[PDB]
């Protein structure tokens, strides 16, 4: 078999979709909910989320559907991402539910068969392959399986892969509320830390806030308990200190769970997106660490079974990804930390306040907020003899590339990688540099070893 | 008489008494020990103590009682104070109750008097007066009465001046240790953070250490319960990872209290050092905010009995002092946040640790944890029309100092301010200071306000 089985077709399990399939791997999404599921849990992808999709084309498809923000913190201490030099992205608010629909939209219209209203019961592998038994009693077979199946991964527990981390003292609330002119809860808007706990309110509508409530260290009710109004209410008057009345929609919880995947990877069994890692939801790095998960695993798992990777480039996934999965913890985990009462922590807020001032502190965080390090290039403009165009859109085909940026190589000539020679810029501190197939930077002018970039992400040519 | 009775004398009351003294002020300071007490509870002085005793030639009267240092850290996180741009000092070690014979021995030769092994038992005041009571029945009669007695303060207490802040739960331990030679605590030689809390080891002899232990949050016998070695032991093992064994030559309890006396004068008492705040022990800005309480006091106090003090002049004692007071508390607190154990701060440390790899950073971290700011000017090499000097020995008489540094003003007349042209130099970035006798800046060229600036701190000319 040759086909690619995903459990899961959230966000992290269609992007991974679109990936095959602009690879051109039969692949198959199994999903759970006949539909995205509404409300949207998040309503913002950050710097990362935006250039992964701009290099296959995508944002385009949601250029409608939200807008573009320069706004950034670090537990809701401002930051100023217009100030830091370059040209990575900002960031853009938009439902995810509609990230989703687009999603799933390009990885069907890319020949992925998604199979929505379909529970996966179920899962098994041989040394031949993968199975899948569904809850109407059939049974997938594949090549791979891979677990984008969420926090509580059906994937990664029948696998047998263990989930290390904390689930801290916690008490959050969120919802969607209906609510008069002149209410309180509006005089509260933005995403704030007070002296309790955070409170965001944002209007997602006309006539309606989303609002968010979270105090650490605190009890709390189970979090498949009901929640009743009164209680957001409470949590509302007790922390942003304000009366909130309205008419409710959706009331649900959420926690602090703070937990990573083992391995990421347990033979034909793989994991990504939140299966992978479970994280604080702070400045768009836990859909952001899923979906770069998605865009490591991709190419690296086509060329898997098309015959031409490298014998270990499947377990570069997780040596990669189990790092970056850790980096990305470390990151939400140090942001937590400070999310405590002011009681306890705002003297240490106050003087990263003051250094946040600091021109590379404020870089720093910025960049560690958005996901964002130099392991891939920004979108900059290029001049090449087939007119202009810029480095995402040489990538949008999802293959390797030389770009060639007057270091003036002999045009490096691998089937798995398209030469591009363009007029130098000052906007890319390097003369060339490889690209994998998922953006990363494999070499770089004037650095020794580009045989061995090539034969390690794309085999011998 | 026109007598100032100062209660205490630790590094703080006799840094005080020898302000007074310097500046020729009938003064007694009150002292419950026959002498400095050992073993000293400190073993170094920050970069704005060494600076306060040079500006009055101390740090000569110390020069071989302890070495120079230039180390410096932030909640154990090393810092770097040696790539800080400026002439500010360093640090220097030498255990306190040295400290405290040099400043008792500087007291006495300026005609302090100085009267140890007396308790006092009760303080009041008058419209005209301080009246203090001792334990073998005397009163002591003066003008103003200042509390240098600690952090238990009776001073404090008996003028109903409350203590606000925090007692944490905090587990603390210290004392000095004989030790066999390969004894393995020696294998743990530093201030350091471990998993669980703090641990610093640091030989005080050619067979004795100083352990002191710390962990915060878990429970504790009281401040005032006696510390069996086993104690002890049980820390430095579960801490430090290592086994201590030995005679212990002292044992106690330390605490992680913060506080601050809500206001460091009512009428003609006043509060000075721990009395005034007691922080975390941690980097010498306990002892450091207490030793410029005094520096800060002393001349005002002159200038009050002296009769030259403008109105308001003594208020500002406090108002200086108690705001620095609170900076020095929020300092401290801030680093305190980060000494629980790893496993709930270890990412936000490491990434502080990042963060102070930045030059901006570590210069921030070095200057505040060693009370460092720009209220006062490094000692600079000057040339007069006398012959070689420098800022800080144009102090030494306790008088203000316009310094002239190629402003080329007409010299200033005050009766209370020495007026002294020097030639330019690219170290002190200004070219004319008016420096206060805590060697603060009033005024600085360019700035308006050179005579409101003499008339507020000297009074009219
Ligand atoms: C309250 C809240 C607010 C948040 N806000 C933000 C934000 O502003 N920005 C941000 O970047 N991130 C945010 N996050 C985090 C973000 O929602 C997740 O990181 C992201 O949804 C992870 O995507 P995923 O595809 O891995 O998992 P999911 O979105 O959980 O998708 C997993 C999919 O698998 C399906 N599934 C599960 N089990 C089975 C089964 N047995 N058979 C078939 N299908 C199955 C589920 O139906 C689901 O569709 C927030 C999270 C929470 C809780
Ligand atoms: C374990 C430990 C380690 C420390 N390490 C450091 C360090 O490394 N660096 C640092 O800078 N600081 C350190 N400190 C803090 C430092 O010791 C204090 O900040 C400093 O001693 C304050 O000086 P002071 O003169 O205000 O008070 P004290 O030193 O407490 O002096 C007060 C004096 O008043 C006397 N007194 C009190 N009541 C009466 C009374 N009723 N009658 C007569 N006399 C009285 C006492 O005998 C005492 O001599 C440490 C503290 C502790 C507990």
């Amino acid at each position: 078999s040759d086909t690619v089985i995903i459990a899961g077709g959230g966000p992290v399990g269609l992007m991974l979709a679109c990936e095959l399939g602009l690879a051109g791997v039969d692949t198959v999404v199994l999903e759970r909910h006949d539909a995205p599921r509404e409300p949207s849990r998040g309503g913002a992808i950050n710097a990362t989320v935006v250039e992964l999709f701009t290099q296959r084309g995508i944002m385009e498809s949601l250029r409608d559907d939200g807008f573009e923000f320069r706004m950034a913190h670090f537990a809701h201490i401002p930051l100023a991402p217009e100030r830091v030099p370059g040209d990575r992205a900002f960031s853009f608010a938009v439902p995810h539910a509609q990230v989703e629909r687009r999603l799933e939209e390009r990885a069907r219209s890319l020949g992925v068969r998604v199979r929505r209203s379909t529970e996966i019961t179920s899962v098994r592998q041989t040394p031949d392959g993968v199975q899948v038994t569904t809850g109407d009693g059939e049974v997938v077979e594949g090549a791979y399986l891979v677990g984008c199946d969420g926090s509580a991964s059906l994937v990664r527990e029948q696998a047998g892969i263990p989930f290390p981390g904390v689930d801290p003292d916690f008490h959050g609330l969120w919802g969607d509320i209906k609510v008069e002119p002149g209410a309180p809860v509006l005089e509260r808007i933005g995403a704030r830390q007070y002296e309790l706990g955070l409170c965001m309110v944002a209007p997602i509508g006309p006539d309606t806030v989303r609002v968010i409530t979270g105090e650490f260290d605190v009890p709390s009710p189970p979090a498949d308990q009901e929640v009743g109004f009164d209680e957001l209410r409470a949590a509302v008057a007790r922390i942003a200190g304000v009366e909130l009345d309205g008419v409710p929609g959706w009331l649900s919880r959420w926690t602090a769970t703070s937990r990573q995947a083992e391995r990421y990877r347990e033979g034909r069994i793989l994991l990504a997106g939140d299966a992978a890692h479970t994280l604080f939801p702070l400045g768009g790095q836990a859909l952001g660490t899923g979906i770069e998960d998605a865009v490591n695993l991709g190419w690296k798992l086509a060329a898997t079974v098309q015959g031409w990777a490298p014998p270990s480039l499947l377990d570069s996934y997780h040596e990669e990804r189990h790092a970056a999965g850790a980096r990305a913890c470390a990151s939400t985990r140090a942001q937590t930390t400070i999310m405590r009462s002011l009681a306890r922590v705002g003297e240490l807020r106050a003087l990263l306040t003051e250094l946040a001032g600091l021109e590379e502190v404020n870089a720093y965080l910025v960049r560690m907020v958005g996901g964002i390090d130099g392991s891939r290039l920004p979108d900059v403009p290029l001049v090449t003899a087939e007119g202009e165009t810029s480095v995402y859109r040489l990538l949008e085909a999802g293959r390797g590339v030389l770009l060639d940026l007057g270091a003036g190589l002999p045009a490096v000539r691998h089937p798995q990688v398209t030469y591009v020679r363009a007029e130098p810029t000052n906007r890319l501190d390097a003369t060339a540099v490889l690209l994998r197939p998922d953006g990363v930077v494999a070499w770089r002018a004037p650095q020794d070893g580009l045989e061995a970039a090539l034969e390690t992400w794309f085999g011998p040519a």
